[PDB]
């Protein structure tokens, strides 16, 4: 059975509260300077850093950051190795900062180095009371969805839940990316479509695509999106 037209609540109840970010453009970055794609890849971390602490000042609560696609796993294993190896630079930059750091995505796929750096940079940061990173590594849409269609399922057949109580609610507390949701989306590098990042969190979200490649977008990059999202507030409201 279906019912729709009684269901009130609405998820978790003028500055955006939560980004999410699709860091795309590093690449091209590097092929336009000339440079190997290597030194795109490493410029990923430290501006990812720097939107936090600009981010921080402006009264924003949440980034959700997509580090690293599934899609990824279909690149060279030396493109995949240089990846895997250079997020543990996530230790470096985020151990001694002021942010809160999560990771969501499968981390058992990932090398223990790289498991044990996430595991450090999360419990060194777990007391930080301002910025929260949310870092999407190993993640995708689909992922979140079916870690939470088998989470229903195992509950159920254990007596806990009635398949008349599998709600909004219910469904959203049992995925990685909780509400409150973003409230605005930015893609940088151009290409206007979200790629399995976040797919049930994103029913509400504003979508911002800027052809601003991820090593160049800066305070007034990010200032711009902000004010593109509050004039669209004004205008539909």
């Amino acid at each position: 059975s279906c019912s729709l037209n009684l269901q009130t609540e609405k998820l978790c109840y003028l500055m955006p509260k939560h980004i999410a970010l699709i860091m795309d453009g590093n690449r091209r970055w590097a092929k336009d300077k000339g440079l190997e794609v290597y030194e795109g890849h490493k410029h990923i971390i430290p501006k990812l850093k720097e939107i936090c602490d600009i981010s921080s000042k402006l009264g924003i609560q949440i980034i959700t950051a997509f580090a690293f696609s599934t899609e990824n796993w279909k690149r060279s294993k030396e493109e995949v190795d240089f990846l895997l190896q250079m997020f543990e630079e996530i230790y470096d930059e985020f151990s001694r900062s002021g942010v809160r750091v999560s990771i969501i995505g499968c981390k058992s796929d990932l090398p223990m180095t790289l498991q044990k750096c996430i595991a450090l940079t999360e419990e060194t940061t777990k007391g930080n009371k301002g910025l929260h990173l949310v870092i999407a590594l190993n993640y995708g849409g689909y992922y979140d969805i079916l870690q939470a269609t088998k989470s229903i399922v195992n509950k159920a057949m254990n007596g806990l839940l009635d398949v008349e109580d599998i709600n909004k609610n219910l469904f959203d507390q049992e995925l990685e990316s909780k509400c409150p949701n973003p409230d605005l989306l930015i893609r940088t590098g151009g290409e206007q479509r979200v790629s399995n990042f976040l797919l049930w969190q994103l029913a509400y979200t504003e979508f911002y695509f800027t052809n601003t490649l991820f090593p160049d977008f800066g305070e007034e990059d990010l200032k711009e999106a902000i004010m593109n999202f509050q004039q669209r507030h004004r205008r539909f409201g």
